[PDB]
């Protein structure tokens, strides 16, 4: 689709059974998602927020659907305020900026 | 133009005489730029970063050029780590996300 930017670009994603609202965020390198159960193996990672650094769990090779477009990539899981789709998944769905 | 997202989407902007590198950031509501001299009237604003909240100066109705596309809008000026073009200017240049 084509997304204008007058409003936050919140889309529905499908991940690990579940529907979630998430932000399409071209200023984010990585994808970070609120607390959820993902199956396989993970490692801990630190990432920045307004408070300081939060610890999150890194799951690699996770299947996510983003507005009907399926991607595989790393998803970080932890106490983020906002569900953020970053560039590591936006490249996977072929998302560009256009003007 | 059309911008893929494999790399940070850093463009050249022209503002108040000067060339600057800045991030096209659809996760940012507002535009924040490193220390510079802008003419007219301003007010102070607080905004979030990794350390906590920083004070910035708000200048309204500023002319900025972004990859050859001229926009008018609010620019915040202060000790931000990264020059961020947010949605308040991206809408002004007709920037969309596409996939
Ligand atoms: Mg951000």
């Amino acid at each position: 689709p084509q997304i204008t930017l007058w409003k936050r670009p919140l889309v529905t994603i499908k991940i690990g059974g579940q529907l979630k609202e998430a932000l399409l965020d071209t200023g984010a390198d990585d994808t970070v998602l609120e607390e959820m159960n993902l199956p396989g193996r993970w490692k801990p990672k630190m990432i920045g927020g307004i408070g300081g650094f939060i610890k999150v769990r890194q799951y690699d090779q996770i299947l996510i659907e983003i507005c009907g477009h399926k991607a595989i990539g790393t998803v970080l899981v932890g106490p983020t305020p906002v569900n953020i789709i970053g560039r590591n998944l936006l490249t996977q769905i072929g998302c560009t900026l256009n003007f």
